[PDB]
């Protein structure tokens, strides 16, 4: 309990960010007080909360959180953090409305007593922003912005980073940004993740950790890219002579280590962690609800691995409706939320929470990945809510950066997933030992630039299908979709795509390879898209249903319009 107080409750002093603030933006107000509690992150000790009213009568009500400033420095290789003044209570709102807003703080602390800030009035103005991510209601299958716009998640895992810390996303996450990325993924836990709660205690909250958390999401907001944070991985409740990375001998949870359970099976119904599992999501909303770049709330990373002693399928699931009904109840925007599982399938009996707003694959395959990706995007269709690929890779004991310097893999998959119908691309790992160094960003710039113009809210897209392939040299496939105005074409050559040796092509190649013909009407207008240069290489206006295939060594998109 080092950051106890034991003085009578009182307000000391409000600092109050701006009074005039565009939609969506951040309104931050800085609260100094003395009381008496034992744990600041602990609502029952201290409960800080900021009442907002907008000219409507909607109300907010924001949880405030315990903060301390820092300033960051870089020490040779790993970044230092030097603690800037006292800690203090902050609350961080956004306006979904534009007019005026009025507000007061309150804070009750364990005595029962209870103070408030007087009523303040703030101004809200118009802005450039979306608003936050959601299921579109006009098509299952993707994600919207509030005002309506698509959101087609392009990006990659980017969970941890060097020593370096935040440093190493000031280098990431703009080469990301400038190659059409706009998504990645953190981790906030285990204990060792950059962006750890809980480090040293499942009690109370590493406020270090918290503001390089704070940091990252700042510049995410600046180079509009919207961030899955994963509150937990299954490495947290695995014993070590499970191995996969096991960390249950070294997790705050454990009994111990100072923390409640004695053994991780207790996660799911011990009294004191449920509690302050609760209290940690009370503190995420808190510190990171007000930001519409947070695109989702994850619970679990690959929760099927935990320790078998600890996987009991029907408190898991109880224990996600459960968490997923409060942390959508103190939410007061309402982010997505998901959880994952190592076993490709899924878990049905998760997956089908209706609290769960989107389902996710992670999957690492060598061989023939592009059809296994095709088949669990088919499969995943049941469940009627969007799908995320969110984690993708070979099955080679992370060798990928060496068998695949160039990308083909991630190229492969991030065209199959994109036009199989999931709501992204799939989602590599491997950000920091390969995607970055060997500057594999273009591939998600080719990809960007051929979807961003097309309304996937609107084409009702399907699978494609009634296709005959009309080639005689090669073997071609074809994943595709059919859609109201456009079909979208990615075609590979079945024995180049899974062989990684060769240099980027570069075609100069104009040849005729064979044909496709589908069932649409005619006339249409047919684009041939470089899919490594990322650039239109010929155009064609056709009256019949039967397309040329040009020349192309691994693969090629095309783009198909309906006139
Ligand atoms: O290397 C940093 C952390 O790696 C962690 O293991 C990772 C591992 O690197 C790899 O990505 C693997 O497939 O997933 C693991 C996490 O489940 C931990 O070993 C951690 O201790 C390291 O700090
Ligand atoms: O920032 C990502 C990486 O960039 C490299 O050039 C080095 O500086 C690494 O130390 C760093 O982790």
């Amino acid at each position: 309990s080092r950051y106890k107080d034991n003085r009578p409750l009182n307000i000391l002093g409000i600092d109050i960010s701006k009074m005039e603030l565009g939609r969506y933006n951040l309104f931050e107000v800085s609260i100094f007080l003395q009381g008496s509690y034992l744990n600041p992150f602990d609502p029952q000790e201290i409960d800080v909360e900021g009442i907002f009213e907008d000219q409507y009568g909607n109300q907010y009500r924001v949880p405030g959180f315990f903060y301390q400033e820092y300033k960051r420095e870089l020490k040779n290789d790993y970044e230092y953090l030097v603690p800037v003044g006292d800690p203090y209570f902050k609350i961080r709102f956004s306006p979904i409305n534009i007019g005026s807003y009025k507000f007061f703080i309150k804070v009750k602390d364990k005595t029962g007593r209870e103070v408030s800030s007087d009523k303040y009035t703030i101004y809200v103005k118009e802005s450039e922003k979306p608003g936050y991510i959601r299921v579109s209601e006009k098509n299952w299958r993707y994600f919207k912005f509030d005002n309506g716009r698509q959101f087609l998640p392009i990006g990659a895992n980017i969970c941890w980073a060097t020593s370096k810390g935040t440093y190493d996303y000031d280098v990431w996450l703009p080469k990301c940004a400038e190659n059409g990325g706009n998504y990645f993924r953190v981790w906030l836990g285990p204990s060792w993740a950059t962006f750890a709660l809980e480090r040293e205690s499942v009690k109370e909250y590493d406020l270090k950790n918290a503001w390089k958390l704070d940091y990252v999401l700042n510049l995410a907001e600046k180079l509009n890219m919207y961030i899955m944070f994963c509150f937990d991985s299954y490495n947290e409740l695995r014993y070590q002579k499970e191995g996969a990375y096991p960390y249950w001998e070294h997790t705050p949870h454990y009994e111990k280590n100072g923390g409640p359970l004695k053994e991780p099976k207790d996660f799911w119904t011990n009294n004191e962690m449920i509690k302050y599992y609760k209290n940690k999501l009370r503190y995420i909303v808190a510190r990171y609800g007000y930001s519409t770049n947070v695109f989702a709330w994850e619970f679990w990373n690959e929760v099927d691995i935990i320790s078998p002693t600890a996987f009991v399928i029907g408190e898991v699931k109880k224990w996600h409706e459960d968490m997923a009904k409060y942390l959508n109840s103190i939410d007061p925007w309402k982010h997505l939320i998901t959880t994952s599982f190592a076993f490709s399938p899924g878990k049905p009996e998760i997956d089908s929470i209706s609290g769960l707003n989107f389902v996710q694959t992670h999957i690492y395959k060598s061989n023939r990945y592009i059809d296994a990706l095709l088949s669990l995007i088919a499969y995943k269709e049941k469940y009627r809510k969007p799908h995320l690929v969110g984690e993708f890779g070979l099955d080679a004991g992370g060798n990928d950066l060496w068998v695949d310097p160039n990308g083909y893999v991630i190229h492969n998959a991030i065209w199959t997933t994109i036009l199989s119908g999931a709501s992204g691309t799939a989602m590599s790992w491997w950000w920091d030992n390969h995607i970055h160094p060997n500057n594999l960003y273009f591939h998600y710039r080719a990809l960007a630039d051929f979807v961003k113009d097309i309304n996937f809210l609107e084409e009702k897209f399907e699978r494609l299908t009634n296709y005959k392939f009309n080639v005689y040299n090669r073997e071609i496939k074809v994943i595709g979709l059919q859609g109201k105005k456009y079909i979208l074409l990615w075609l590979y050559n079945a024995k180049e795509a899974y062989q990684y040796k060769k240099d980027i092509p570069n075609m100069d190649s104009s040849k005729f390879l064979g044909s496709i013909e589908l069932l649409i009407k005619p006339p249409i207008k047919v684009i041939y898209y470089d899919t490594y240069r990322g650039e239109k290489i010929k155009e064609l206006d056709l009256d019949k249903n039967v397309i040329p295939i040009i020349e192309f060594e691994r693969d090629l998109a095309i783009k198909i319009e309906l006139l």
